[PDB]
C-alpha cells in the first residue's frame, strides 16, 4: 500500500466540503485526487494520502545542501509518490524521478488589467511596481538560476527585497497583487484558474519558460515508468483534458 | 561511441546542401542534428549518425507482434539513441524508453483555406472530402486505437480506403492536399512549418490530442535519465526555443 505525499492547492488538492466529519482519503478532492484515483485503478495499487508536513514543494539549501518538502520525503523513501502540481525542473530531476508530464505550463505574470506593462522586460526595467514569486518555488528558482539578461535583473530585484516581495503561497501572492502595486510570477495554469475567480486580474505577456507537472517518485522507482505509461494513456483517451475542464 | 538512429524529415533532419560532397555526420543538418550536437557536448559522448534502414518510425504488426523502424532498432540494441521527431506514445513506452519531451505538439488538420470545414467532426460526418495520415504513424495509430465517437468514425473511414487515403510520408500527404479534395492529419509542429512554404494551406481546428517528441533509448538505458536532464537544461536556458526559431 503506497504512501502518497501531496499538498493543499486549488484546484489540484483541497479538503472536500461536507456537514459530517471526513476521515482518511475522503478528506480530499481536486484534479490531482482524481488523477491519483485513475492511476490507482490502472496500475492496481492501494494508497494512503498524506499532506507533506513542512508544507513545501522542494528546494535545496545552498550552504548545507539539504532538500525540503515533498522532494525531501521522496528522497528519504518516506513516501512512494508525490502527486501534486510539482514542477519537473532539472535541479529536481537530479535527486528524484518524474513521470512524463500530465500537464504542460510555463511561468508568467499575474497583474491587474489596463496597465502599460506588457512583458517581463517592462517589469524589470522599473521599480515602482514590485514583483515576486513563491519563495523556494520552482518559479523563484528559475530566476535565481537564470543567466538571461532580463531575468537576472528581476532576480537581483527580488533577492534584495525578499523580505517583502517573496511570498509563502500562491494565495498570499494573489492577495499582494490585489492589495498593492504588485505583479506576481506564478505558473500559467494557476493564473488561468485565478483569472476566473478574480475579474480585475489578467496574465501579462506570454509564457516565460515551459515546464510540466509530473508524478514524483524516489529515484530508481519502478512506478516512474508505470505511471508514465498510465498518464500517456490518460492523455490519449481525453481523460486528462476532461479532468482539467472539470476543475477549471 | 554511440550509434544514433534517425530519419530524413524537414526541418528535423536533412542532407545539408553545398557545392562539394560531404561525408559521415557532416552529411546532416536540422533541428534534431543541432539537438544531437548539444546533447553530445553536455554529456560528453561521440556519436555516429545512421538513417534507419526501413525508413519507418515505429509500429507493431498486428499479427506477428513485430516492431519496425527506429523503435525496432532500439529494441534490438542496434542503436543507442533515436533522435528524430519521434512521438512519445503509450504503445511505444511499452517497448522503449523516452527522454522527457524536447517539443510538445498535437495531431491536427492540414487543409485548404476558406472551406466550411472547421474541425475533425466536420470531416467525419461527410465523405466528399477525403482524409488520411501517415500509414504506421503515431497519428494513424491514434485513430486506430481511439474509442472516441468522432475519431472511431474517422478511423472506420480510413481503414476502409487505406490504400488511397493513407500516405507513406508527410510530403506525400501534403501533395495529396494540394492536388485533390483531401485533408491531412499531421502533427501540429510539422503543419506550422508547411503553412509557411505553402500559402494556400492552413490548420483546420485545434489540436486533436497532446503528445511530445522525445529521444528514443532502448528500455533500461542510462542515457534516458541523462538526456532528460540535458533537455531540461536546454529548455530552461532558451536554447530549445532558439533552435525552433532557427529552423521554422
Ligand atoms: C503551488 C506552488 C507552491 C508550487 C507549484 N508548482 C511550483 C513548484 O513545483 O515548485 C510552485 C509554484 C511556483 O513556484 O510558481
Ligand atoms: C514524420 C512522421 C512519419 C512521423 C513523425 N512523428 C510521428 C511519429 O512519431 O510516428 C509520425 C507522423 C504522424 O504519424 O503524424
Amino acid at each position: 500500500s503506497l504512501i502518497v505525499t501531496t499538498i493543499l492547492e486549488e484546484p489540484y488538492v483541497l479538503f472536500k466540503k461536507s456537514d459530517k466529519p471526513l476521515y482518511g482519503n475522503d478528506r480530499f478532492e481536486g484534479y490531482c485526487i482524481d488523477l491519483l484515483r485513475e492511476l490507482s485503478t490502472i496500475l492496481g495499487f492501494t494508497y494512503e494520502i498524506r499532506l507533506v508536513e513542512d508544507g513545501k514543494y522542494g528546494a535545496q539549501d545552498d550552504v548545507n545542501g539539504q532538500w525540503n518538502g515533498m522532494v525531501r520525503e521522496l528522497i528519504d523513501h518516506k513516501a512512494d509518490l508525490a502527486v501534486a502540481p510539482l514542477a519537473i525542473t532539472y535541479v529536481r530531476e537530479k535527486v528524484i524521478d518524474f513521470s512524463k508530464p500530465f500537464m504542460t505550463l510555463g511561468i508568467s505574470i499575474l497583474y491587474r488589467k489596463g496597465t502599460p506593462i506588457d512583458s517581463a522586460d517592462d517589469l524589470a526595467k522599473q521599480t515602482k511596481i514590485e514583483y515576486g514569486a513563491v519563495e523556494d518555488g520552482a518559479t523563484m528558482t528559475f530566476f535565481k538560476k537564470s543567466k538571461i539578461s532580463t531575468y537576472d535583473k528581476m532576480w537581483a530585484f527580488m533577492s534584495s527585497r525578499r523580505q517583502s516581495v517573496l511570498v509563502k503561497s500562491n494565495e498570499e501572492g494573489i492577495q499582494r497583487v490585489l492589495t498593492s502595486d504588485y505583479a506576481f510570477l506564478m505558473e500559467s495554469t494557476t493564473i488561468e484558474f485565478v483569472t476566473q475567480r478574480n475579474c480585475n486580474l489578467t496574465q501579462i505577456g506570454g509564457l516565460i519558460d515551459s515546464k510540466g507537472y509530473g508524478v514524483g517518485t524516489p529515484m530508481g522507482s519502478p512506478y516512474r515508468k508505470k505511471i508514465t505509461i498510465a498518464i500517456l494513456q490518460l492523455q490519449e483517451e481525453g481523460k486528462l483534458h476532461m479532468m482539467k475542464e472539470k476543475w477549471w
